[PDB]
């Protein structure tokens, strides 16, 4: 059962507790393991039924509960801290191609992550990129039961203004936030110190919205009026070595009216896949 297997080390925590990487004893397989819930039987019940080259495979269930997953070598944060400075462009092209397959995957199974963040994302040694810890996510965007929502950098507007709802845009908003993470060797886009910090790094970037642009922004549980500052010409400044193909994609993604985010079949049909 249990004792089939041997942790190595530990390798990660998701939203329940400890990934250990580990080798199954009869057959010396490398895995990941997560031992133990709501988000343990829920990433259960999608990962049964999300099956893609870009999803994080759930191999076995041991019954304490034990979760054994493919095993990766790294996450994005681990292969961001390895790159140390620049990610090859064609290289920032294949992970966010993966990413916007695997969302696409679920968003048109109405699944939302809304955990997306690099340490979610698993990078193996032949440069394929799996979403990983769907422990937070949503099917149908119907609640599960929680204050419980993806860290502060990854968070889109609404949710910093409280919505407790949304549709796989929440997953458009971090996929574009990570966009320029890979964009910029691994440098966060907004890594704001508060929920009030997080909103002024995000209008001073792209611009308070105007009530032409989002008219129902005012409604929102924990909206509060900020300065009304300009949308930045150009986003060369925050990612400059990414295209301006690249920057036209990046801007569709952070709206932050969660309607005018782009979805991940649009992303992936945009002209920055072009020669990919
Ligand atoms: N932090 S790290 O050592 O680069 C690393 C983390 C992982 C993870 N694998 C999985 C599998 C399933 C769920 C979460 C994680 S985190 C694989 S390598």
């Amino acid at each position: 059962g249990s004792q089939k297997y041997e942790k190595l080390e530990k390798i990660g925590e998701g939203t329940y507790g400890t990934v250990f990487k580990a080798k199954n004893r009869e057959t010396h397989e490398i895995v990941a393991l997560k031992r133990v819930p709501s988000s343990a039987l829920r990433e259960i019940c999608l990962l049964k039924e999300l099956k893609h080259k870009n999803i994080v495979r759930l191999h076995d269930v041991l019954h304490k509960l034990t979760l054994v997953f493919e095993f990766c070598d790294q996450d994005l944060k681990k292969y961001f801290d390895s790159c140390n400075g620049d990610l090859d462009p064609e290289i920032v092209k294949s992970f966010l191609f993966q990413l916007l397959k695997g969302l696409g995957f679920c968003h048109s199974r109405n699944v939302l992550h809304r955990d997306l963040k690099p340490q979610n994302l698993l990078i193996n040694r032949n440069g394929e990129l799996k979403l990983a810890d769907f422990g937070l996510a949503r099917a149908f965007g119907i609640p599960v039961r929680s204050a419980e929502v993806v860290t502060l950098w990854y968070r889109p507007p609404d949710v910093l203004f409280g919505a407790k709802l949304y549709s796989t845009s929440i997953d458009m908003w971090s996929a574009g936030c990570i966009f320029a993470e890979l964009a910029n060797a691994g440098r966060p886009l907004f890594p704001g110190n508060d929920v009030d910090d997080q909103l002024k790094r995000i209008f001073r970037l792209l611009g308070t919205p105007t009530e032409e642009q989002w008219p129902s922004m005012t409604k929102l549980p924990d909206y509060k009026p900020y300065p009304m500052y300009p949308a930045t010409t150009s986003l060369v400044n925050v990612v400059p070595k990414l295209n301006a193909t690249g920057r036209d994609l990046l801007q569709n993604l952070l709206k932050c009216n969660p309607v005018q985010r782009i979805s991940a079949e649009e992303a992936l049909q945009h002209p920055y896949f072009s020669d990919f």
